[PDB]
Parts: C-alpha cells; structure tokens; sequence
C-alpha cells in the first residue's frame, strides 16, 4: 500500500484539514503523530529507525541532524512549487542546510522587541527608537525605560548574539575578547533590567507591569492578543529591529530511512501550494516560508509588519549556530555574572 504517508510534526501546527485535501489530491493516507519538543523527535531519528517519511524539526536541530546523515537531499525535480518559497528566508537558511538541500521553512519566528507603545512613550518621551536595538542597548535609553520595566529572555545562547550583532561583531563569533565586549555591554545595562526570564514577561507585557520585553515573537503575540482580550486598555506592539534580528524556522525534512520517499516529496510539494500554507497560517498564525502565499493570508495577519517585516529586514535576519563547547560554557559563565 503506497497510500501510506508517515508524518511527524508539532502539535496543533497544521490546518483544520490540510491532510485531507492532500489525500484527496494524492490518494495518500497520512498517519499523523505530533511531538511536543525537539528532544523527543531527535530521539526517534537517532533510534536507528524513524519509521516516518517526513518530520518538521526546528532548524537548530535540522542542522546537527543534517551533519549526521539523518536526511536525504530533496529531489527538487519533483517539487515544482519550490519557486513559491521565499528566496530571502531560504538564503538566510543556507547556514543550516547548505544549498537548501534538505528541508523548507514551514513556519517561523524571531527574537525581537515586544513593547507597550504608551508606557514607552511616557517613560522615554517623544521618538522612542522603537524600531531599533538602540531602544535597549544604549544605557541612557534603557535607563529611562527602567521606570516602566524591561525584560530579556533568560537565554544567553540567544540573547548574547543580540548584543554581539548590535556591537557589529558576527552574531556567531567565537572570540573571547568579543564575547567579553558583549558581556561588558550587558553589564552597563544590567542595573536597568527588571529581570531575565523566558516566560514571566508574557503576562507582564499584557497586564502592563512592564513596558519593554525582548523575547520570542510568538510569545509577544500571545501577550498582544491576551491584552486586547483583557479589555484593560493595554496595547502590545512588536517590532523586528531595522538592524535585523535572530530568527528560527520549523523545517519540513525527509529522513534518510524514509519508507515512502516518493510520497513524502509529493507531500512537501503540497505544502507549498500558495493557498495551503496561506491557510495553515490563518489558523496557528505564525509566518511561513511561502512568499507567493502571502497575498492570500488574512488581511489582519498579512499586513502586520510585526509578522511580515520590511523584507529589507528579511535580508538582515540571522539563524543561530551550533556552538562549540568552549563558547557554550563561556557564555554560561558570562550570563551567570550578568544576572547577579
């Protein structure tokens, strides 16, 4: 039975009936499981037998997982939709799957600026550089903002590069003297930071206990809506700094030990039909890799530069590397001193 497609994906990360539509156009029935963390999936692929034709791991893992011959290169000849992929994002993805050979971007997010336009304006004055990493990385700026509170993700592997990229170094630099600079910067601002956390800020941004939060885009939208919701006159805006930013994509790949290869490819191609990816996003509401899909996406999500960026910004976007041990704990030690 070659109407058997073994798929593996994030939970609630799909259309109401994407799989149907597929089947209806393939005559391939799909078995749809859903994992909840990269660790559980990564544990499958390594277990000598995936048993799946398609997984959608996070690009940070895809990278490593690529290096361990876990996937087969795509046979692009059988993916006539590939043209619909956003060339810009694909390019900013080469430093993860070189020559875009293995996966395509499903949906993605960024580490950017979550903020409250009103509180920022009253704490800062006119013209808060709310589109620029300047907002938080100039002492005389963040200090004014302490008065309404500002948060950073507790996560050095991601946050540091914000500093690095801000200082002009390469975001993935391995250099002791540079990482230090990054450290000396965060130290000039540390006294002006309420707290470091990867979750508290979501509600504090929504209740307006704090006015500036640097964190994940998905997280900031949660707050934004949670906020409109709470009918308490709190506004949550989100920006991707003109200087570009950190970014992450969930990638659809095909494992090397795939049983139904030729079906899986058909499947990936299916996912790039403008109106299908358009649909997936109307529902879960994270941007996707599909350029020619956009104009189909719901006016409200389509027109929100907080999700669909200048694409001059698109070009200034970066991924996160596979860091080497020395750096890795170099950062931890850094972060540790930074907090206290």
């Amino acid at each position: 039975d070659n109407k058997v497609l073994h798929v593996y994906n994030w939970s609630d990360y799909i259309a109401p009936d994407t799989l149907e539509k597929f089947t209806k156009e393939t005559g391939i029935k799909v078995v749809y499981d859903v994992y909840d963390s990269n660790e559980v999936l990564e544990a499958k692929l390594l277990a000598g037998k995936s048993g799946y034709d398609v997984v959608v791991p996070s690009n940070s893992f895809l990278a490593k997982q690529i290096k361990a011959g876990v996937y087969q290169k795509l046979d692009k000849s059988k993916l006539p939709n590939w043209k619909n992929l956003n060339k810009d994002l694909m390019h900013t993805l080469e430093v993860s799957d070189p020559g875009n050979e293995h996966a395509i971007p499903y949906m993605w997010g960024t580490i950017g600026i979550g903020y409250n336009p009103d509180k920022v304006k009253a704490a800062f004055g006119d013209n808060a550089p709310v589109d620029s990493w300047d907002l938080v990385f100039k002492p005389e700026n963040i200090q004014k903002l302490k008065q309404c509170g500002v948060s950073f993700l507790d996560s050095p592997t991601e946050i540091l590069p914000a500093a690095l990229h801000y200082l002009g170094y390469k975001p993935d630099t391995d250099n002791p003297k540079e990482l230090k600079a990054a450290e000396e910067l965060f130290l000039k601002i540390r006294p002006y930071v309420t707290y470091f956390h990867s979750s508290k800020y979501i509600s504090d941004l929504a209740n307006g206990n704090i006015c500036v939060a640097i964190g994940y885009s998905g997280d900031i939208y949660q707050a934004k809506s949670r906020a409109e919701e709470a009918k308490n006159k709190v506004t949550v805006k989100y920006n991707i700094p003109k200087e570009g930013a950190g970014s992450f994509f969930d990638m659809v790949a095909i494992p090397k030990d795939a049983e139904n290869t030729e079906g899986a490819l058909a499947f990936v191609n299916f996912l790039m039909k403008p109106e299908i990816m358009a649909e997936i996003t109307d529902v879960v509401q994270f941007p996707n890799g599909n350029a020619a899909a956009t104009p189909l996406v719901s006016e409200a999500i389509r027109n929100d530069p907080g999700i669909y960026p200048s694409e001059e910004v698109m070009k200034k976007l970066y991924t996160f590397p596979d860091l080497p041990a020395k750096t890795q704990r170099a950062m931890t030690r850094s972060w540790t001193k930074i907090k206290s």
